[PDB]
């Protein structure tokens, strides 16, 4: 076949019902996190290939950088209550992969105080119970898939990207060549 199982994708042994359609993984302290962001924008080329009435979903872990780590699905999870992912998601990556200036949670809260968010506003959120179920969430749907490594994207809560199966001479290619699978996925 031209997309085959455990070629651009494998199929989970365990499958995850009631799964977002499409549910991908990240870490600010990623690497190919920061790649997949920033150089590549997959998501959003993603989004460009998908279906009409097809949600996408997008969650924090907790297995890289430790202490920090946590602060960030935390964080992730305001940003996620306040709608400000698309505020944040450049200078998060940055200041810990590029500047290397945030090291603790203060310095987290200062990238969506110069985005733009008030004080107030963050610090409500941070600590509210809605921001606590929203980090439960994350972890759960991390949990129920096995999930050791990022980046990584599921589709319906059966099949998992696999990229290390697809040319990267071209990262144009490599994006589409992502994307078209994802949406061949979407429909199987």
């Amino acid at each position: 076949a031209q997309y085959e199982d455990g070629k651009q994708y494998t199929t989970l042994e365990k499958p995850v019902a009631g799964a977002p359609q499409v549910l991908e993984f990240f870490s600010f302290f990623c690497p190919h996190c920061y790649q997949f962001e920033e150089v590549l924008h997959i998501s959003d080329n993603v989004k460009k290939k998908l279906p009409e009435g097809v949600k996408m979903t997008k969650y924090h872990v907790n297995f890289m950088g430790g202490d920090l780590g946590k602060d960030l699905t935390q964080a992730w999870a305001v940003a996620m209550a306040l709608g400000v992912e698309d505020k944040v998601t450049v200078p998060l990556f940055e200041g810990v992969q590029k500047t290397q200036t945030i090291r603790s949670a203060s310095d987290i809260r200062d990238v969506f105080i110069n985005a733009g968010i008030k004080g107030e506003e963050y610090d409500a959120a941070w600590n509210s119970f809605v921001v606590k179920s929203l980090v439960a969430q994350q972890e759960k749907a991390a949990a129920d898939v096995q999930l050791r490594g990022v980046p990584a994207m599921f589709v319906n809560g059966k099949y998992q990207l696999n990229p290390q199966g697809m040319d990267t001479s071209n990262m144009d290619v490599f994006v589409q060549q992502y994307a078209d699978t994802v949406k061949y996925l979407s429909e199987k």
